[PDB]
């Protein structure tokens, strides 16, 4: 008897494999893991609300995911490979930012997104953990990334599916050793977000 | 610039402390604060009825310091301290089952709790963690809790204060090194609910 079998899902499935993903980039020390988690998180909405699979059961196990994902695991490899009381300070106050606007997002129902998502902050923080050999500077912006994930900056979604896949491309060359361009796409795609806030 | 101010609550820092513990477990490398987070997850709740800040997004925040404290840190704890191709196969059975189980319990309203509650779970594989040092039992422990915990097994909630007294007066013996007691608590609180699973329906 597991009633549990009910309620799950195509879309589900997917969001388990992002699970696994992101458990997987803590216990491997996997910075290429999350970038694969990415791809699996800008899908498994995608993928519920193509064959209609669409759940509170998934979207709780969607936020789950992100936790795993984009919010232990940056700070776990931000820490891990920077040991230092520095990276411990910031890995925490990243991954608390990451708790908290995620449980701001689980109780708004909006377009777009109230501060910067947490999977923009995870890819900033381990592209930046994976281009820069610093342990100061990584903990500045594991720092600046988390206050900027608690804000109240409105965030575009817009999941059109051209913009999935521009996004997944740089993140295919992600995996495989070259962040730059998932980087690129993070960085403007952040201060894009600042200017319409502050331009209104 | 930070409209979240307003609708943190005092016993959402109680939830706040209990992911920086369940945090710190992972990074640290910690048995002893999991015992910390669950006498922590005990009392954020207690705390919020208590003081009367009951919300959703303290709701939120509870079932998200519960994947940091009972989901990724047993299992890391275990892998970590157990390194092999199988506790790396059964920390992710074990994490996974934790977070299908956090799902279901967020779209249920029910009075107790449907299948091994995250924190009874954690404290059975991180307390044999401590007691047991095979690679092989812990990784089947995390199988039968794992399925415990996403089973249709109900388990009772009755968080009143005595209960919760008993319960981290043992924990806090886990937390200075003999989580005897809180492990044979929490295998009594187990068994039992198979019993009642088994013995009446309604
Ligand atoms: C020329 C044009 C070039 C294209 C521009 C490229 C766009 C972005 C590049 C980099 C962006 C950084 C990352 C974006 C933030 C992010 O992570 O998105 C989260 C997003 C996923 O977040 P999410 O909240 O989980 O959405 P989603 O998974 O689809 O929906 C979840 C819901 O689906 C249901 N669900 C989900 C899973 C499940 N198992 N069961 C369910 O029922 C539940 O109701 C869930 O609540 O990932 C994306 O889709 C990425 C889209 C691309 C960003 C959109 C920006 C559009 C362009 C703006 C202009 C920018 C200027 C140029 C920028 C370059
Ligand atoms: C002698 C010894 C034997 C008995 C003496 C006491 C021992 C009891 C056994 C405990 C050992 C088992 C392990 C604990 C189980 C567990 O995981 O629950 C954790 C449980 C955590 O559950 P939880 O999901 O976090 O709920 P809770 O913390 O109360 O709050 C959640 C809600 O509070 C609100 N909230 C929470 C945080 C926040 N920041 N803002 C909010 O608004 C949200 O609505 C949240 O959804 O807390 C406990 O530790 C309960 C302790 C007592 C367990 C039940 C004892 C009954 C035992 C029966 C055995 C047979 C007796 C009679 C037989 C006839
Ligand atoms: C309001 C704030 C409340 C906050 C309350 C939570 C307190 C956090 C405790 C952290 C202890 C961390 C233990 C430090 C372990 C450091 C291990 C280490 O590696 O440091 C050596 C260095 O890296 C070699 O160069
Ligand atoms: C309540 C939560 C806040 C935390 C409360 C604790 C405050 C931390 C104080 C540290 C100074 C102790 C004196 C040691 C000086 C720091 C040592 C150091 O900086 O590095 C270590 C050295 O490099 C070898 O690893
Ligand atoms: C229903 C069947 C499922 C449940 C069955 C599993 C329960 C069996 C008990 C296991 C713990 C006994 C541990 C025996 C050794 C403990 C003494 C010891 O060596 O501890 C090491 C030391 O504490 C290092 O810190
Ligand atoms: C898994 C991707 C599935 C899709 C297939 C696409 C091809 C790319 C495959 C593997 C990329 C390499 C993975 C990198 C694993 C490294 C593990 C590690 O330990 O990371 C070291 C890092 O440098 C910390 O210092
Ligand atoms: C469009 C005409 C008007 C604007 C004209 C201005 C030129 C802007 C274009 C590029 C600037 C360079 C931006 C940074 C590009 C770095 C690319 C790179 O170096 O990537 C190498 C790869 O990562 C190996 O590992
Ligand atoms: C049904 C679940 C499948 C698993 C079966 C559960 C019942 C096994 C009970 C105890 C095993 C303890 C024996 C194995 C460990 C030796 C005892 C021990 O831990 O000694 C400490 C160690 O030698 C120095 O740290
Ligand atoms: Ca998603
Ligand atoms: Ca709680
Ligand atoms: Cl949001
Ligand atoms: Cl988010
Ligand atoms: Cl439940
Ligand atoms: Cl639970
Ligand atoms: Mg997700
Ligand atoms: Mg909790
Ligand atoms: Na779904
Ligand atoms: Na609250």
């Amino acid at each position: 008897m597991f009633s549990i079998r009910k309620i799950i899902t195509i879309s589900d499935y997917v969001t388990m494999l992002n699970i696994i993903t992101g458990l997987l980039a803590i216990l491997l020390n996997s910075f290429s893991l999350i970038y694969l988690s990415i791809i699996f998180d800008s899908l498994d909405g995608y993928v519920a609300r193509k064959t209609g699979t669409v759940s509170d059961f998934g979207a709780e196990l969607d936020s789950i995911s992100d936790v795993v994902s984009f919010g232990v695991a940056p700070a776990y490899l931000l820490y891990n490979n920077f040991e230092s009381n520095l990276a411990l300070i910031s890995a925490i106050i990243f991954c608390l930012c990451g708790a908290l606007r995620l449980a701001r997002f689980g109780i708004l129902n909006v377009k777009g997104f109230i501060g910067l998502p947490i999977p923009a902050g995870a890819l900033l923080l381990v592209g930046f953990c994976q281009l820069i050999n610093s342990y100061l500077i990584n903990s500045i912006l594991a720092i600046l990334i988390g206050l900027l994930m608690i804000s109240d900056i409105k965030y575009p979604k817009y999941p059109n599916k051209i913009f999935i896949y521009i996004f997944a491309v740089s993140l295919c060359l992600a995996i495989v050793g070259i962040p730059h361009f998932a980087l690129m796409l993070c960085l403007i795609y952040a201060i894009y977000g600042i200017i319409k806030y502050i331009r209104g």
